């Protein structure tokens, strides 16, 4: 090993957060054997990039401008405002030219061809044989009546990227020998047994447990638990799980290697314990602490794997299963039928999720039918990809490699846009996978390494993970790793700097809480040192300026410590702003951004990006609904940042305006606000179309989403009129739409208007076409809960998106369900609004 090579290893543990040398915590070899497992995949994909293309990022798309776009072209022509240094001529653009092209209307419009359009103020580009109309900042510019202000200057060098070079018919059974922990007490003394479990996809097999003994600091069985399973019938990716009860701790180990050999030997694992079903049951990974843990001893001493046509009226049963939801539940005879008819459930792909789970994993010779189904797999090769049909497979209920690799078969054909918007889901989707290198890893891996975009939002996901995830960082740093060793110095460079700014500014954030009391107000001292520290920071250690994490288009230069300050909540985030570095941006204002400690906000990054995918629902049937879906990112525990929408205002403090009488709320300040923060009418009749639309797509959203019960304080309006929602960390009403949002509309009480039948359409619409992608939102919905929570309910608390999307029913008594949530809203008024408040006393 080079002398320089160990400097580059802990030059990427910095990055990381976590150092995947380190060997304390494993009774194996599977990490190490992961890093070298994934040297190819990416040697290959930075061996395959184009270095110019990868230098420059292009986001683009192959989605049709939707039609809500095109009407902002009426006359099929778009303006591109071209710069240099000082002049600026608007060049006359039609919807179907190419970057190449509109340079070949530039330069033979004067009267050397290794130029580029640049996004001005960004690190965005306009290349590639792309028409413009499909470049994402194109149709961002369109949406907002924005220009396309771009400036002509020099391709960047590809060197900058530069990679550097790398370097039997037993039964299965199970001594366990005992249990030791150091301190246990509570106050009184239970008693205490082992549940080992034989586990295949959150299906248990089979399970012996225990007699039980008196819960001392050492326990000790010095017992076989002989299972019923037979050692060829064990399935790889198999998990041993052990629990403890009296339920307080728990472990897994693959009972098959990342070698495809049989565990063999002692182990003695260091058990998790439960905070008193999600995705952490699940993990290979031991307790870290060995000091304060619980460990179990055990041994092993135990390789392997080396015509007909339906009668109509069953197939109607067969073809109502495949009709039913993913949350269905399938009962034995559902299961026996699907197996029966395999290859007549082969045909239909929406069949998959609920056939595989019909599969008897505990047995060697029905699992060797299931792979030669699979081995003919025309129907769902050529199928579309529908990628909540794809997510199934890849969750809890598949440890299958060839199952859950079929999925990822499917995922390689998304283009970036795509991978873009279900990213952090299939990266949360890695916890759920039975070995470190998985299929699943070596395409995330791969699509970060062929796309800085995506590689970019990759590092955060990760690192997201590592940071605060015991369960699984050790499995996450090995990908990370993998991939900042192909990124190229370009980024790894722009990493170091955004990891220096966040672990700067996380040691004020902290730091400034301490100092305030749990909670009142705003301390002038405080506000006094934070002006200090950020003086402190600015001169000798903040970077010259970094990319912004949520945005990297963006990158943040020096502060404006004169904005910056301390907020007044009880956490205390800090409200920072930033100059823009670059100097050809065509605006002044800041980059805002909140950090705050306190929340998990890993739940509002993923709620954040549910949102962004229901606006890409939207997109496909020529919706927009304005939402705000504000830049949010995980760093570390219960801590990250936040990115402030400027101009926006609390709903609440529009109220508090004058008095806010503990609780008093009056109708008409919202429709007031509004006139005031308007110059025109014009740009006020403006605000009430986007409060219209905006108000309708964050009623559908949130109420899709469980979350729409919630106080005017965490709900906010920009000037321009487009309400959004904030911070989704963890009688009733579905959604706000308090009496000052139907006054907006031209409403109060029981009557209708022209603006208020509007706001029903949208809904209504927007309702409906969420619902031709019911399977999708499940989907995710159950994933969300799964990866991202405490502990939840594998049915019942995912059950409630099911009856919000109104399964089952038809278009007409959806389109019903949701205009009689309304009449609920304006039923209640303000009796749920004043009610918080009621309770803090
Ligand atoms: C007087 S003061 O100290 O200067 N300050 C003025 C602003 N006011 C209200 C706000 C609260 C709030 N909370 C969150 C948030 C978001 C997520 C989360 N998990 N937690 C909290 N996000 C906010 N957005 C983010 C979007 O862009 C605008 C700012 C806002 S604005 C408080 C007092």
């Amino acid at each position: 090993m080079s002398e320089e090579s160990q400097a580059f290893q802990r030059q990427l543990t910095a990055l990381i957060g976590y150092d995947v040398t380190d060997v304390s915590n494993v009774h194996d070899d599977e990490l190490e054997f992961t890093r070298r497992g994934l040297v190819t995949p990416r040697m290959a994909e930075v061996a395959s990039r184009d270095p110019k293309l990868y230098a420059m990022h292009p986001w683009v798309t192959s989605k049709p401008l939707p039609e809500y776009l095109w009407k902002k072209i009426a006359n099929n022509c778009i303006f591109i405002v071209i710069h240099r240094s000082t002049t600026s001529q608007t060049i006359k653009v039609s919807p179907d030219d190419t970057p190449g092209a509109i340079l070949q209307s530039f330069f033979t419009k004067m009267a050397e061809q290794d130029f580029v359009l640049r996004v001005c103020g960004r690190d965005e580009y306009l290349v590639g044989e792309t028409p413009i109309k499909n470049f994402q900042w194109v149709r961002h510019c369109l949406k907002n009546g924005e220009e396309i202000h771009v400036v002509l200057d020099t391709p960047p060098d590809p060197a900058l990227d530069e990679v550097r070079k790398e370097e039997c018919d037993r039964k299965f059974r199970v001594k366990i020998r005992g249990i030791d922990i150091p301190v246990l007490p509570r106050n009184t003394d239970l008693t205490v047994f082992v549940e080992a479990n034989i586990q295949h996809g959150q299906q248990v097999l089979c399970q012996r447990r225990t007699s039980p003994k008196p819960f001392t600091e050492e326990v000790l069985w010095n017992v076989w638990l002989e299972f019923s399973i037979k050692i060829k019938d064990l399935p790889k990716g198999a998990l041993l799980n052990l629990q403890i009860y009296c339920l307080l701790y728990y472990v897994n180990l693959l009972l098959i290697d990342h070698r495809f050999l049989l565990r063999r030997g002692e182990y003695v694992l260091h058990m998790w314990q439960i905070s008193g079903f999600n995705a952490d049951k699940l993990t290979s990974a031991t307790n870290p602490d060995k000091e304060n843990s619980m460990s179990i001893s055990i041994l092993l001493d135990n390789h392997p794997i080396a015509r007909a046509e339906m009668p109509n009226q069953l197939r109607k049963q067969l073809e109502a299963i495949i009709a039913t939801d993913p949350l269905n539940p399938l009962t034995a005879e559902d299961k026996e039928l699907l197996w029966h008819f395999r290859y007549e459930s082969l045909k239909h792909p929406k069949a998959y999720p609920k056939l595989f789970s019909s599969v008897k994993w505990g047995q060697q010779e029905i699992v060797a039918k299931t792979y030669q189904l699979l081995a003919r797999r025309e129907v769902w090769d050529q199928s579309a990809l529908d990628v909540g049909l794809t997510m199934q497979l890849l969750d809890c209920n598949f440890s299958d490699e060839n199952v859950r690799a079929i999925a990822v078969q499917k995922l390689e054909s998304l283009e970036d846009d795509d991978v873009l918007h279900y990213l952090l889901q299939l990266v949360q989707a890695v916890k759920f996978e039975p070995y470190h290198d998985s299929a699943l890893a070596r395409f995330l891996l791969k699509r970060g390494l062929r796309n800085k975009r995506i590689g970019h939002f990759l590092f955060w996901f990760l690192r997201s993970e590592i940071a605060q995830s015991r369960h699984y960082q050790q499995r996450f740093a090995v990908i990370l790793e993998a991939y900042l060793r192909g990124c190229g110095t370009a980024m790894l460079h722009d990493f170091t700097q955004q990891v220096q700014v966040i672990e700067m500014l996380q040691k004020v954030t902290l730091d400034i809480k301490s100092l305030s009391a749990e909670k009142y107000d705003v301390s002038s001292q405080v506000i006094s040192q934070l002006k200090q520290k950020l003086e402190n920071l600015q001169n000798s250690q903040l970077p010259e300026s970094f990319r912004v994490p949520y945005d990297p288009g963006l990158k943040a230069g020096a502060l404006a410590i004169e904005k910056c300050k301390v907020m007044a909540s009880k956490k205390k985030p800090l409200w920072l702003e930033f100059k823009c570095a670059d100097p050809t941006a065509l605006s002044n204002e800041t980059i805002g951004i909140i950090f705050k400690h306190g929340d998990d906000l890993r739940q509002d990054m993923l709620i954040l990006q549910i949102l962004r995918i229901m606006e890409s629902i939207w997109e496909t049937e020529s919706l927009d609904l304005c939402l705000l879906p504000y830049g949010c990112i995980s760093t570390g525990d219960k801590i990250g940042m936040i990115e402030i929408v400027k101009d926006a205002t609390t709903i609440a403090k529009i109220q508090q305006s004058t008095v806010g009488n503990t609780g008093a709320f009056k109708d008409e300040v919202l429709n007031h606000w509004l006139k005031e923060k308007s110059p025109t009418e014009e740009k006020f009749q403006a605000a009430v179309e986007r409060f219209v639309y905006s108000c309708a797509g964050y009623c559908v959203a949130t109420f899709v989403l469980g979350i729409g019960d919630r106080h005017n304080d965490n709900i906010m309006i920009t000037e321009t009129g487009n309400l959004f929602h904030i911070d989704f960390g963890h009688e009733r009403v579905p959604f706000v739409l308090t009496p000052d949002f139907l006054f907006v509309m031209g409403t109060s009480g029981k009557k209708t208007s022209p603006h208020f039948q509007k706001f029903q359409d949208i809904c209504v619409k927007a309702y409906l076409a969420l619902r031709h992608h019911t399977n999708l939102l499940i989907i995710l919905f159950s994933m969300m809960l799964m990866t991202g929570m405490p502990q939840l309910t594998s049915k019942e608390d995912i059950e409630y998106i099911r009856d919000a999307l109104t399964v089952g029913k038809n278009e007409e008594d959806a389109k019903k369900y949701f205009l009689d949530q309304i009449e609920v809203c304006r039923d209640k008024g303000w009796t749920v609004q004043f009610n918080w408040f009621l309770h803090l006393v």
